[PDB]
Parts: C-alpha cells; sequence; structure tokens
C-alpha cells in the first residue's frame, strides 16, 4: 500500500484493513471490486487509491498479513515445544483460524483461484512471510509442502473437520517417524 | 478428446498427439492455439474439432499422458527396489525426462499458468495418473508434497540441475529418515 495508508491512525487504518480484509474473504480476487471496499467504508472511491495502488495492491497486502498470522502460529511454537509437538498443536490451531474462521474463504480463493498473472506481480514484491532462517532450511520446506498440501485438499475436497484431522495425524506422523520407521511399523 | 480421435489409425493418431504436445512444449495454454496445430499437421481446421471438443481438451490429454508417463517413472520402480532407492533414482530419471527435455516448458505451464478455469473443468474430467491404491494413501500424499515442491521451484527459481539434486537429496532424505532423526544427526 502507499505511504497514506501506512500514516493513518491505527483506528483508522485498521477500519481500512478490515474493510479489504472482508472484500476478500467474501469474493475472489477475479470478484472483488473497489467500489465494495469504499460503499463499506463510506468514503470517496478517490480515497482508496490515496492507500492502495490498485485492487491487488490491497490484496497483496491483506494476504501477506494473514499468513504472516497463520504462519506464526506455527513457528511461535517452536520457541517453547518440541517440532513434533509443535506440529501436533498447530493442527489445532488451524481448526480455530482456518477451518472455523472466515479466513477459510480467503484461503481457498488464494489456494484455488491463483494465477500466473497474480504470481508474476506478487513473487517480485513480496517480503518473507516465514522467519529468515526458515526459508533456506529442507525442515520448513519439506512441512511446508505436506502442510500446505493438506490445506488444498481441505478445500479442494471440501473435507470435514474429522477428515482433516485424520490425514493430517497419519501424514505428519509419517514425516516424524520418516518413511522407513512408518513402513516398519 | 472425440471417438474419431481414437479411431485413427496408430500413426496417425501419434503424429496429431506429437503436433499437440509439441504446441504445448512452446506455448502456455492461454497462448496455444488451435490454428498453430493443423497448420503443423497440414489438415484443415475443421479435422481438429473431429479429434477434439477444443483446446482444452487436447491440452487436457496431453497432460493426462505426460504425467501418466513422469509418474510411472517412480511407480514402475517400487516393483523392483525399495521405496528408499526408488527415489533416489528417480532423481536421475527427473534429470533425463524433465530438466533436459521438451517436457521442462509443457510442466512449467502447468505448475506456473494453471487457473482456476482449468482446474474447474480438468478436476472432473480427470482420470487417476497414479496407481488405484496410491492415491488414498498418505506416503503417496507425502513424496507427492514434497517432490511437486521441489518441481515447483525447479521451475519458479530456475534452478541448475545442481541445485535441484541438492535440495532433492536434503529433502527427500529428510523425509526417508524422519524428521526426529534428522534433527538427532
Ligand atoms: C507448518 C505449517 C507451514 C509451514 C512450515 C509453511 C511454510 C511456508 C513457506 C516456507 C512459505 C514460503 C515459500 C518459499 O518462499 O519458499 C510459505 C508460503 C505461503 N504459505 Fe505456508 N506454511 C505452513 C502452513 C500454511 C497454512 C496453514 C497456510 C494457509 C492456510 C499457508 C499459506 C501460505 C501462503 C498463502 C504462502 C504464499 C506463497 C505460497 O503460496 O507458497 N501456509 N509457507
Ligand atoms: C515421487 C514422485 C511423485 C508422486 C508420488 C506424485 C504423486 C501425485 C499424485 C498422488 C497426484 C494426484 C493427486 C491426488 O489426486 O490426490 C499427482 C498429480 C499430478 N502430478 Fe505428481 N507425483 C510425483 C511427481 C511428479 C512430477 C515430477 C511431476 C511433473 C513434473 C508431477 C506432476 C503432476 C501433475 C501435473 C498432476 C495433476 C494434478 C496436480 O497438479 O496435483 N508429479 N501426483
Ligand atoms: C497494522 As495493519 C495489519 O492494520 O495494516
Ligand atoms: C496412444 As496416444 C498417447 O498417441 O493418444
Amino acid at each position: 500500500p502507499k505511504s497514506t495508508y501506512f500514516s493513518l491512525s491505527d483506528e483508522k487504518r485498521n477500519r481500512v484493513y478490515d474493510a479489504c480484509l472482508n472484500e476478500f474473504q467474501t469474493h475472489s480476487f477475479h470478484e472483488a471490486k473497489i467500489m465494495h471496499i469504499v460503499k463499506a467504508l463510506d468514503i470517496p472511491r478517490g480515497s482508496f487509491y490515496q492507500y492502495f495502488e490498485d485492487l491487488k495492491d490491497a490484496y497483496f497486502y491483506v494476504l501477506s498479513q494473514e499468513t504472516l498470522e497463520i504462519h506464526d502460529l506455527f513457528f511461535n511454537l517452536l520457541k517453547d515445544n518440541s517440532i513434533e509437538e509443535s506440529l501436533d498443536k498447530y493442527k489445532y490451531l488451524l481448526l480455530e483460524n482456518l477451518i472455523d474462521s472466515p479466513q477459510y474463504k480467503l484461503y481457498k480463493y488464494r489456494f484455488l483461484d491463483w494465477t500466473y498473472e497474480l504470481e508474476r506481480d506478487w513473487k517480485p514484491q513480496s517480503s518473507a512471510t516465514v522467519p529468515a532462517s526458515e526459508n533456506d532450511n529442507p525442515i520448513s520446506q519439506v512441512l511446508k509442502s505436506v502442510v500446505h498440501n493438506l490445506v488444498y485438499r481441505l478445500f479442494s475436497e471440501n473435507w470435514t473437520e474429522k477428515t482433516f484431522i485424520e490425514n493430517y495425524d497419519k501424514e505428519i506422523k509419517l514425516v516424524t517417524e520418516g518413511l522407513l520407521n512408518y513402513i516398519t511399523d
């Protein structure tokens, strides 16, 4: 977003952010409209462009902020828990913060309704949403792959909560024990 | 594709398939054109529609056939190798059949240039490209996740071959030993 967005008071900036978040919880990016957001906020359309270059700007900003949060939900556990137990705890933070949440829809669109055009503009502008050390390491890449995939399938196959828990457990156990041990047992 | 495509002689059907494959090795789906394929084959445009409903039909068919092959490259090893060693061998089949191949471009577009519109039409029409038992199991889901992710990054970050091998090894070892053992060692 633009400097004027960041120079808003906490209360005003948080209101603007909430309206942008709410638009993206209820519409895919292709369906989202600047007009919806300004009518929610009851501000002239012009005001929107003082905060953001365009819709994409707001979308990327919302994505970056919510993803940072959903990631921190996991990465914060590693300060006070084994990776094993952090993963088991994260399962339930996901129930509360992803499945039973308005973010369910935000993430379904991100996962299913992405495009090369979005990726093209997203990737070069993006700041890390994971810890600085935690991008370059094999542990994060493996857990990313497997957990993102469970989330993708949750959306894709419209899993119930119990089906999500069942597969997460099976697959995170396989990751934890390894392929060799899972095979022996 | 339509019945008339399948009723072609092996030689004629294989020629048509090669031209469709070649169009998709050199263009993203959005950039691909029926006109390119028929000019390659030197047949009237009308002939194309006797073989396929539309471009999407040919694209999906090509994708399904090449993916079946790239998957079988792995799954065929499991008849004659430990899963551990099959994975290590697969790394090199990927060098020969993905990186140094015309399929590099076919797969880059599939990985990076997909859309909800494509997925919407793809998913319900798709037949399995993996063994019947091998869709419903946690091993396949974990290996899918991790290997697809290595492939995504290969394309995304334009990895050299050596960088692909380095990360594959690190990450497939972590999968094989497990997170616990990788941490201990
Ligand atoms: C243990 C849990 C997770 C880990 C370790 C993890 C890890 C990562 C990593 C490392 C990246 C950056 C990829 C790179 O730059 O190489 C990433 C990106 C991202 N993650 Fe996660 N993730 C986890 C769970 C989730 C969940 C539950 C969601 C959403 C429901 C999510 C959504 C995203 C999104 C939207 C991105 C942006 C780029 C992309 O799609 O890859 N992640 N994640
Ligand atoms: C050990 C290696 C691999 C395994 C076990 C694997 C497994 C799978 C599985 C199980 C599916 C179907 C997902 C489902 O229906 O739940 C799938 C789909 C697919 N795979 Fe792979 N895969 C591997 C490697 C590759 C590679 C190297 C490529 C291409 C370069 C690839 C490309 C695809 C494509 C294009 C699909 C179509 C749907 C999708 O994108 O998920 N796979 N794979
Ligand atoms: C500090 As904010 C997530 O309201 O822009
Ligand atoms: C049998 As075929 C892959 O040429 O349609």
